[PDB]
């Protein structure tokens, strides 16, 4: 059955343990979820030009810096490019109107901030950097408590992800220990 | 807080219990840990009490036996009670198990009776360890039996409560610990 096997448990919040044919896999879940996210976004930005938003049911308002308000004013277009709709409603309060479908909300503010934060820097092809930053913000990350099928869904996505096994920063996203090597841990 | 072997989170490849202790993963060699635990419980009961405390089955378990097993029963009924086992002949080479050691999880009491009877065929008290060794393979944790997370924890608590739980016969560790830092090092 599948190369990344089946989820068996989650560890000190950081790891997914899975059982593959004759092996244990330890998947760095955050680093893995990021990679999937990044690629799925890099693809969409390539195939539909923009990322698709979702018109928030309850517009989440938040206290912004001037710097952030300025970024919104200068890059309204670009933010729609990344499936983010925001409006500036005085006294440094911003409102999130719409967030990307493919990040299933969660601290929408924290996402908004980060992108504003990235756009602030531009003073184009800042794309990869921005998506990498956006890649950290999906359903799985920082918080934990996944179900086994949630974990399975991830390993499935990973199997369809054209640089699984690599975080935004070079490291592997999983380790495999074969039956042979496991046995070797118990060496006399 | 947490006990040293932590809590079971899964079973792996039929062979290992995975546990989470503080800041670490443990892998336990389930069979080796169980054998070791069982041996020590028993050998200690034998030196403390002279004999293993047996427990009666509500419905005796019958099985077809070889002539050699029957002759073994006839010769060593007393020795067998010393090992917490009681059987009845019954005739036509059928034996019944009436009682099996407390320290075991049944386990096919038939399998156990057969192994111990077999071990008794080859003697005519210096066999102690040999016998307890064989018996130790027959608790509730053994071969392709899938455990619940509470059963897995009960073995871990047992280990913590057993001397020499850390090594098997060969002097092989029974468990291995990987800390958060070590885990990250493998990346």
């Amino acid at each position: 059955l599948p190369p990344l096997g089946f989820a068996i448990a989650q560890l000190l919040g950081i790891y997914i343990l899975a059982q593959a044919e004759d092996s244990l896999l330890l998947i760095d879940m955050h680093a893995a979820a990021e990679r999937v996210n990044y690629e799925k976004m890099k693809r969409q930005r390539q195939e539909n030009g923009n990322l698709q938003s979702q018109h928030l049911l309850i517009p989440v308002t938040f206290a912004a810096s001037h710097e952030e308000c300025a970024a919104l004013a200068d890059h309204a277009e670009t933010l729609a490019g990344f499936g983010l709709e925001l409006s500036d409603m005085g006294g440094n309060t911003l409102a999130v109107r719409a967030a990307p479908v493919m990040l299933g909300k969660s601290d929408v503010v924290s996402l908004a901030r980060d992108v504003l934060g990235e756009l602030a820097q531009v003073g184009a092809s800042h794309e990869n950097r921005i998506l990498a930053t956006m890649s950290c913000h999906g359903s799985i990350r920082a918080g934990r408590r996944l179900t086994l099928p949630e974990m399975n869904a991830l390993l499935r996505d990973m199997e369809n992800t054209p640089r699984s096994n690599q975080c935004n920063h070079g490291r592997p996203t999983w380790v495999k220990l074969t039956l042979k090597e496991l046995d070797t841990l118990f060496l006399r």
